[PDB]
């Protein structure tokens, strides 16, 4: 799949998860754990056609205060999706409030910027993430907001049909291109990132 | 056309001026004109269905880098735009930096909220707008002394021309507007693509 031109950085929303799940029968919660092998997929194409950077939407502050066993589903997929990554030649960042109990204390070892493998291609992921408090962090501490270290978006792709930014990183996403996907990110399929590439190539 | 529910805080982005110009032949400076009527078509939508404040996007700081008989252009339009929707009942409120050359005399009249004939919908306007502008102006809660404070949280961010992006417009309350593009050039206006736009909105 050859392409005129293409971003050098993706955003991700891989939401649809407990929709996929429910339309299947399952619980809500059940969802989460199908997307962890569309994320490294996902990673294994961005690496095979030169993406430099990819930036997966996590969980945000709010959504801590969903049921129990969904916030450990999605924050146990999380937690996976970024130490099977570092087992993949990844350079991975965690951006998100480490000042709180719901940040999930297996990913302190990534705040800072960390190379793994050959170092293919910089992963992002905003883990119990907010926009105000990202914007906010620089009173106390522009270039200076909790989510400085990720630069400018190209592209915002979102599973799950929704036509929102939900305050994915609202600095880095001023001038983005945003294609939404229909399908529940569990169901991610190659052919999704390729049509949003197309997409982004025209503009 | 019956609602059940509608956006409280609509924003538009008018683009495709210049393309729709182009496409029939004009000079693209000479599409922004073509774009006053549709403004105030949507406007009287949206008194008679009810919707309650609409922000429109006139034009952005980097949008003054672009060649002087363009600039003059969208500067006219939106100009001309405010002074037309004057005459209507619109509480009208200028958002943008006024400590610039490129921000016009004219409009800044309109930058304290200004309620004219029965003020039944408040109308924001862009002009000469900037998103770092509008967040580093807080110089803590200092997100809610930014430039753009006075327009509240959008729920509908309806664009025009194709493009789905903000542009830059109002990072803080786009955070989680729903977005509806239509492919059409912005003077290519018709209520079926508000309408479409609100059926999407309650249909969610």
């Amino acid at each position: 799949p050859k392409f005129k031109r293409l971003p050098g950085h993706i955003a991700i929303i891989p939401d649809g998860n407990r929709r996929w799940a429910l339309d299947r029968g399952l619980e809500k919660h059940e969802g989460y754990k199908h997307g962890i092998v569309p994320g490294l997929e996902l990673y294994d194409i961005c690496v095979k056609i030169g993406i430099g950077e990819v930036t997966f939407f996590g969980f945000t502050q709010d959504n801590t205060k969903r049921p129990q066993i969904q916030r450990k589903a999605f924050v146990d997929a999380c937690i996976k999706s970024v130490k099977e990554l570092s087992k993949h030649d990844a350079e991975l960042l965690v951006v998100g409030n480490t000042n709180s109990d719901m940040f999930p204390k297996e990913l302190l070892a990534y705040t800072k910027r960390t190379k793994f493998g050959k170092g293919k291609v910089r992963i992002n992921f905003l883990v119990n993430y907010g926009w105000y408090w990202d914007l906010t962090y620089a009173f106390e501490n522009i270039e200076n907001i909790a989510s400085a270290e990720i630069p400018r978006i190209d592209l915002l792709i979102r599973w799950g049909g929704r036509r929102r930014l939900s305050g994915m990183l609202p600095v880095q996403t001023v001038y983005s291109d945003i294609y939404v996907v229909d399908e529940m990110w569990p169901d991610f399929k190659p052919e999704h990132l390729f049509n949003a590439l197309e997409f982004y190539q025209d503009q």
